Formats: C-alpha cells, structure tokens, sequence
C-alpha cells in the first residue's frame, strides 16, 4: 500500500522484523519519518459468516475471526455487528462479543433504540464480507465518510481497534488535550484519552476529560460529518495522513455513531441530539467570576472582593477554594481563618453577587467519638464508598485532607448521601453554585495507600500512551469496585457520575433553580449538567494561545460554558500578559480569573486603581455585559437546538478555505468576531477577515477589509471586536452584576449587510428557573430589517419580565441618513423618535423610543 495508508501493527514497542513476522504483518522499513515499518496485511481480521439479517432497526451480521496470532491476549472468535438506521442523519453500529456480555457505558442520557429504521436516509451503509469492512457514504454525492477497509477490526478482551479513512484533513475534536492548534495535525499523531490530573502544557498528554467525538468538514460546500465512540476504557486515537483515524481501546465494546450534516453546526446539533444538549446556564454564571487558591483568610478574600468592587469591575461571582474549609475537608469551614463566613455570604448577596464553593469528591476518613467528621460517618453508614477489589473494603487514598475514602457516585444511594451533605452545609453557608474538582478521580498516591495488585486490570497487555504509562497513576486502582463496574471500565466516568449526582443534589438544595456546577473531569454528555474549565494552566503566552482551540473544542463537545484560568493559574503573571488575557477573557463563554497558591495577586484591581490593566479589563467586561442578552440567546440555542456558542470561523465561513485552520480568532455565535493580541510585545495582530461586511464594534465604522488577511492595529488597550453585517444584536446597559444589569434598558445593534438587510433574535426568561424552555415559559422575538423597515416579531410569548424592559436605543450600522422615522405598534402609530446621524461613519442611532419587550413593532424610515 501507499505508505500513508499503512496501519501500524506494532503500536507497543520499537518495530522489529521478528515481531512483525510473529504477528503476520508486513515489513518495510524504507518509509519516511513516523511511517510504520510494520503494518497490517490486506487480510488479517474478521470475515462475515453467512448472511446479514434484516431487523426492524437495520441489520445484524455475524463476524468470525480469521485465524490470527494472539498479541494482546484473549481474542474474540464470534463478533456480532448490530447496525441501526436511527435517524436520517445518524447511523449507529456496534460490535460486541456474540457469546458474552461485555461492559457498555451506562450513559445517563443515551437510550437503547427501539423502533424502526428511519426513512429518507442521507447516508448509505455498505458491508464487505471477506475481509469484513463497513463503509458509510453520503447518498447525495457518494462521498465515502467512514470506511474501515483501510485496516483490520481487532477485538480482544483488552484490545479493540478499528480505523476509518477520512474524506479530508479538516478534522476537529477529541479531548481532553492541549492540541495547540484547532485543525488536527494529521501527520502521524497519537492522542491518549484517559482522565488524568495533569498539567495542560505542550506535551500533548491525556488530561482531565474523555471526549471521543470529532467533526470533519468534507469540502467548501459545508458538507460535514462527525463520529463518536461510546467507550469509557483507556484508549488512544491515531491520526495519519492517508487521511485516517484509528481508535484503539483496552476494553468494552466498539459502539460507534456516525452523524451527517449540511454544515459543521448541523453535525454538532446531531451529536448533541444524541448525547445530551448543554444545560441553559443561570444568567448570573455568564458574568465575570473571580477566584484564587489560598486567599488564606476571609479577611484576605474580603479585601480582594472589596478592591474589585471599589473599581466598579463587572463581577458577579466569587469562588471560594479549599482554604475556606476546616483543614481542607468538605462541608466545613475554618472557624478561625474563615470566622464570619455566613456574614460574608450575606454581604456578597446584598451586593448582587454569588458564591461558588469548591467541593472535592474525596472524604477524610479521620473520625472518632471524640471528634466526629459527619460526612465520613454518614457516608460509611450508607456504605457508598468505592471499594477495593475484595468488593467490601472501602478503598483508602490520599487527597487534600490526608487519607480519604472516595464516594461511589454511580450508586443512586450515593446521590442521596451527597444531597444531604449539601443540605446540611447550605444551612450554614448559603452558597449559590458548586465547583467540583479533583474528580478524575485524582489521588495523591498511585492507586491506594497500599498501591495496586499486579493483575490484568492494573497491568494490562497494552497500555495507551497515557502520562506516566500506568493506569493507576495519580488515581484509584483499576480493580476498585463501584456500582457500575470496576474502575478499569468506569474510570473515565467518575467526573461524569459526580456531575450527575451534583445536579441531583441541586434539585433539593436549590429547588427549581439552575444554580451552577463547574467540573474538571468530563465525559461525553457532561455539558447537560456542568460548565468546564481547562484546568491548571500557566501564566505564559503559549497558554494564552492554546486556550482558544480548547474553548472551541469543548463547544463541539456540548460544554459551551468553558474557559481557562484567565491570567494563568501557576506562576506570577506579567502585567502585559494578564492585560491581554483579560481582554480575551472578557469573551470566553466561562470568564474566570483564577490563580494558584502563593503567586502574586492577579485579580484585576491588584494592578492599581488607575492602571491600564484595570481600565481595559473594566472596559471589555462592560462590553461583555452589554452583549449578555446576545450571549444568553446563544446559550438558549445551544440548549434547545445544539448550536455552538464560541464558534470557529469555519462554522460560518466554511466556503472559504482560509478559515479552516484559523484558531487565533473566534466568533460569538454567527455575528461577533473576536481578534485578540496573542504575542508578547505586540500592538498588532495578523488576523483573517472573513467574506462578510464587518463593523468595528466601538465606533460602528465599516472596515475596508473583506475575505483577506490583515494586520489589525491593536494597541495595549484594545482587542479586535467586529460585528457581522446581516445580524441584529440585542444589548442591555451593563451594571457591575447581572442581578442589576437585567433591570436595565435594552438596545439593538443592526449591522446591515450589502443588501441593507439584517436578522436577529432575542430569548428572554427569568434567568434562573429550571425547565423554563421545556415548560415554555419564555419570550422569543425575532428582528428583521429589509429596506426602510425593522420588524420586531414575537414567536413565543409566555414570560413577561416584571421590570418594564424596553428597547430604548437602536443603532444602525452601514446606513445612509434615515429620515421620517416612524414607529408602529401592532400596526398602529404611535411619537417621533430622536435620530442622531454620523455621515462619516454611516451610523444612525435612534433614541427617545420605548419598544416594550414582548410587543410587536415596526420601525420605518425613508432616505
Ligand atoms: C493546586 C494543584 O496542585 C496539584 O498540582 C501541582 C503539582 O502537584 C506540582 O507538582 C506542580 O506541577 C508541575 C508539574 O509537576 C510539572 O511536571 C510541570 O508540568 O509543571 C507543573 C506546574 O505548572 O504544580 C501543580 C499546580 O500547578 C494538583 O495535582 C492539582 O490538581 C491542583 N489543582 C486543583 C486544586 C485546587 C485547589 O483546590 C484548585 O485551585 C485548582 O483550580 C484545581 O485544578
Ligand atoms: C462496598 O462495600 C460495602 C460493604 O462494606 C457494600 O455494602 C453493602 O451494601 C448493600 C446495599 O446497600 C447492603 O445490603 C449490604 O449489607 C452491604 N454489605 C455489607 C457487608 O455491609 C457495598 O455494596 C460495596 N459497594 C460495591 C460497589 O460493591
Ligand atoms: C513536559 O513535561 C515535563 C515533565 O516531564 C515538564 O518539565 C516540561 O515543562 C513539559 N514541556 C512542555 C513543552 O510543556
Ligand atoms: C446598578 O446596580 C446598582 C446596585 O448595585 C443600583 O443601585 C443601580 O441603580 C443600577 N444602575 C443601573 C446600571 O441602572
């Protein structure tokens, strides 16, 4: 074969002819760098035995192992293929052991399919028998999307592999990793996935979460597809320039979904329709969050809070890290250093702010009659810990408080215990949201305080290239035992089960409210429950650059509320870096400045009351808050439809191949282009301006650039923000908290396209009740402008905000002078508004107007 198509037969060691021969593979060392010297032969694997059988849902096939050397042990002789034409755009196939039940992910959202093959498929499936392969092609153009024929199917108990050709190199996704770029390097790269507490740095290791989804943009027409593997065992994904991708996992089953869409966004919508769309956040979670590890005392925390409030920083949320606890134990506070914590909570609340508390899964096991630790006693009484391999002894590890046991969040009763612990603590400290951390789960000892037994779970025949090369490193023994199964199988599901339990707890502690959950470890579908942050980064320019692809990727995974620690967790942050990162950070969907222990303060007001950093931070945060109605509506669409929030340029501009690798800029939704300075010393940025009309956000002037690379001038106080022609942006006068800003006058920004038309929408509900979308208690309105006329149209009208909200300002960009501006209500005029016009900038602002939110209006003008 073409060397780019070789599928490596020796993933586990340096390639030798002797091993190649024993494995029945092909040997050819004469390739280029990273081209496998030993690769699978053309007929190695499985063949279809007999006929495929039609089922109501699709078909099944029996696959029989063609005689083969047992490399990673216990091979599976009879494999069952079950294929289901689940929807017109989603294909599901699974390969199981015909004769034995194997571990399958007990996902909380995904259900087994019952019912019949879908009509009007956008795809076709083709099965080859001798040797087995499966191919999924797009019906419209016969483009081959998934094609396993490039390599073997391998299916041993602890080694399962399938490959697929890909129709392009525009591949985005997989996680959790620092990829450094957004479009994948298809040049022989292997990405291990196994939830792990480690530093998101340049080493390309497995990190906190496990995300097997990827999306492929087929060509400039926008046609795209995506693939998801429902498997929670350690795995790695191998990318090569064929182009092709190989999944290699060490247990469970190969359970694949293939999704087709007409655009990249439609693929994401299809993926999220399957795994679970993201929670609609509390509107307050959209504001700016502040945090650090080790304020040390409530006095220190209060001083930080107070200087940022004194500076009028938009600032909704304060996080309290493990320093609030009594000796780093959950569900206590330090009665000396945090004496008066409940009074401080009241102060936060009186100022319109929210408290988010960190909670760790591990529970101190140090409790006596003399000094009881309630959470451990109650947990032991309920028998809800993760056990050792004997199945009866709670496993002992070590985390922040010292020796600890670990809750088994897969046990339904564990959620009852967890809920009661939060109820009890909420009675003392009235926190508003929960930050779940260390939930990979992270262990300061490897496996347990007594290590791990040598066995096939702790020491498997094949180990993907995870950091440190052992599964149990900085986590639990793989033979530890939980309600859903052994840690070997469910390790990647710990943070997911914990988020599910935590949301369950919120039902009791925050009745009928969304609250906020922020989680470190994630699995596919975690976004239904929680926000995410990109973990323990560093105050470097590299970390700032690497943040954007990480944010875009999590939006693909349906965790749109995601961001890094702005300014950098580890290390003292330089002023210039923190200023640039604050500017960018004002536009991360989850915007939090957080800092590690002992490092110099990096909260915005710490740089000085009159500093450039503070001024610019406040400035761009005030822009974020102004655009919160737009951001919120983008979250409404992510929740209800499955759209991304932070979005790659290529999701909107896929026709333009110059956007396919852009990862130094991004969009909010379709209409706002963010262009940060990402280089030390720079007052410029080399940026791409897509094929659209664009307007400078602050001045409203139309840029001359279109569909081209530019050097954008961005001095130390600026970040690029441009509005897309053809879009209408709802705004609301900002205040330093969202409690307050939500009572303010609204505005519209109408950015006219080349045809002097534009469209937009606004979702509005109470900002905090759970299920307002499912129960249809909300306002959705639509704005459109087509020559001389803005129409405000109400499509859903079941919530009326009691604060008398109205649009009191309309700003029109790219317009000739309007004249004779008329306002009609339900067709009835209806008042002559005030119009200000800038003939140099071609901007009109209409004021002295009061268009009540929830009412239909026409605003008309002449030229
Ligand atoms: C607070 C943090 O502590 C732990 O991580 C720290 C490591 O223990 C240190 O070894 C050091 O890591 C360095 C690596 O060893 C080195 O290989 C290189 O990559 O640089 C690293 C530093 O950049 O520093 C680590 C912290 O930077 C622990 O493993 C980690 O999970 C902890 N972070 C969480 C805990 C808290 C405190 O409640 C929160 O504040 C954080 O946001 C959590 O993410
Ligand atoms: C971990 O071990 C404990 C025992 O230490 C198991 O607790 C059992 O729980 C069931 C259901 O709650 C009770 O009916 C039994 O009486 C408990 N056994 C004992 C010996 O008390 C628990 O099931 C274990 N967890 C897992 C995942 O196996
Ligand atoms: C990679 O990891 C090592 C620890 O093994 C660390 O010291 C180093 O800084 C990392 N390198 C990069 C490029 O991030
Ligand atoms: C902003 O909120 C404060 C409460 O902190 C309130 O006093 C004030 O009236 C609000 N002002 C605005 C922006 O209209």
């Amino acid at each position: 074969v073409n060397e780019l198509e070789r599928i490596n037969c020796i993933p586990d060691q340096p390639p030798t002819k002797a091993t190649c021969d024993q494995r029945g593979c092909c040997w050819n060392p004469q390739g280029a760098v990273s081209v496998p010297w030993c690769y699978y032969s053309k007929n190695h694997s499985y063949h279809v035995e007999g006929n495929l059988v039609n089922t109501n849902a699709g078909f099944t096939a029996r696959l029989k192992n063609l005689p083969s050397s047992p490399v990673f042990g216990s091979n599976v002789d009879n494999v069952l293929l079950t294929a289901e034409y689940q929807t017109s755009n989603r294909f599901h196939f699974k390969l199981t052991d015909q004769t034995n039940n194997r571990f399958e992910v007990p996902h909380e959202h995904v259900q087994s399919f019952s019912g019949n093959a879908a009509a009007s498929l956008t795809y076709q499936v083709e099965i080859s028998r001798q040797p087995f392969s499966i191919k999924v092609t797009r019906r419209s153009n016969n483009r081959v999307l998934f094609d396993s024929s490039i390599g073997p199917l391998l299916f041993a108990d602890q080694f399962l592999q399938l490959s697929t050709r890909l129709p392009s190199t525009n591949v985005y996704g997989l996680g959790e990793h620092v990829h450094q770029q957004y479009r994948h390097d298809m040049n022989w790269k292997t990405w291990p996935i196994f939830n792990r507490d480690t530093t998101p740095n340049g080493n390309g290791t497995n990190l906190y979460g496990a995300q097997t989804f990827f999306l492929c943009l087929e060509d400039a027409s926008g046609l795209s597809f995506g693939v998801f593997l429902m498997n929670s065992n350690a795995m790695e994904v191998v990318l090569q320039p064929a182009p092709a991708i190989t999944y290699r996992t060490i247990g469970g089953i190969l359970d694949f979904y293939v999704f087709l869409g007409n655009t990249p966004e439609q693929v994401v919508q299809e993926y999220l329709e399957l795994i679970g769309r993201p929670a609609l956040p509390s509107y307050w979670a959209l504001g700016f969050h502040l945090s650090r590890y080790e304020y040390g005392t409530l006095d220190n925390m209060r001083e930080v809070v107070e200087r940022n409030r004194a500076a009028q920083l938009p600032y909704d949320v304060q996080h309290a890290d493990i320093d609030y606890m009594d000796e780093r134990r959950d569900f206590t506070y330090d009665s000396v250093d945090f004496k008066g914590f409940p009074e401080f909570v009241n102060e936060l609340h009186n100022n319109g702010q929210k408290l988010v508390i960190i909670v760790d899964p591990a529970i101190s096991n140090n409790s006596s009659s003399s000094k009881p630790y309630g959470p451990y006693d109650r947990g032991s009484d309920m028998k809800i810990w993760v056990n050792s391999s004997d199945g009866v002894t709670p496993l002992i590890g070590e985390v922040w408080p010292g020796q600890t046991v670990f809750p088994d969040y897969t046990n339904p009763n564990c959620a009852v215990w967890w809920t009661k612990e939060f109820e009890l603590f909420h009675n003392q400290v009235e926190f508003d949201g929960i930050w779940i951390d260390m939930n990979e789960v992270s262990n300061f000892v490897d496996g347990s305080v007594s290590g791990c037994s040598t066995n096939n779970l702790n020491n498997p025949p094949f180990t993907p290239r995870i950091l440190d090369g052992y599964l149990f490193c900085k986590t639990l023994c793989m033979d530890a035992v939980q309600h859903w199964g052994k840690q070997y199988d469910i390790h990647n599901l710990y943070g997911y089960s914990m988020a599910v339990a935590t949301a369950e707890a919120a039902k009791t502690v925050f009745p009928n409210k969304r609250s906020f959950i922020l989680t470190r470890s994630t699995f596919a579908g975690s976004g239904k429950f929680a926000a995410h942050w990109l973990g323990d980064n560093t105050a470097t320019w590299d970390d700032l650059r690497w943040s954007i692809p990480g944010v875009l990727e999590f939006n693909l995974f349906g965790i749109p509320m995601v961001g890094p620690d702005i300014c950098g967790f580890a290390l003292d942050t330089p002023e210039e870096l923190c200023r640039r990162w604050m500017q960018l950070g004002a536009f991360y969907p989850f915007s939090r400045n957080h800092n590690g222990q002992g490092y110099k303060d990096q909260d915005p007001a710490s740089f000085g009351a009159d500093s450039l950093l503070l001024n610019s931070s406040r400035h761009y945060l005030n822009i974020r808050y102004t655009l919160l109605p737009y951001l919120y509506t983008l979250f409404f669409r992510a929740h209800s439809r499955g759209d991304t929030v932070a979005r790659p340029l290529l999701h909107e501009f896929y026709e333009d191949n110059s956007t396919w690798d852009v990862h130094q800029q991004f969009l909010w939704g379709p209409g706002l282009l963010i262009t940060p300075v990402l280089d030390e010393g720079a007052e410029k940025v080399m940026a791409y301006v897509p094929d659209a009309v664009w307007y400078d956000y602050e001045t409203g002037s139309q840029v001359r650039w279109r569909k081209q690379k530019v050097e954008m001038e961005l001095p130390g106080d600026k970040i690029g923000l441009h509005l897309r022609g053809g879009y209408i942006f709802p705004t609301q006068q900002p205040n330093t908290t969202t409690l307050a800003s939500r009572k303010n006058p609204l505005g519209l920004i109408i950015a006219l396209d080349e045809n002097k038309e534009a469209k937009g929408e606004l979702f509005w509900d109470d900002g905090e009740t759970k299920d307002t979308v499912a129960n249809k208690v909300y306002l959705l309105c639509e704005f459109s402008v087509t020559q001389n006329r803005l129409e405000v149209n109400i499509s859903q009208s079941t919530y009326k905000d009691p604060n008398n909200l109205a649009f009191n300002e309309i700003k029109i960009l790219g317009t000739e002078e309007p004249s004779n501006v008329t306002v009609k209500h339900n067709g009835v005029p209806s008042t002559s508004p005030t119009v200000t016009y800038d003939s140099n900038l071609k901007v009109a602002i209409i004021t002295d107007i009061d268009l009540l939110l929830g009412e239909a209006y026409t605003v008309e003008w002449a030229h």
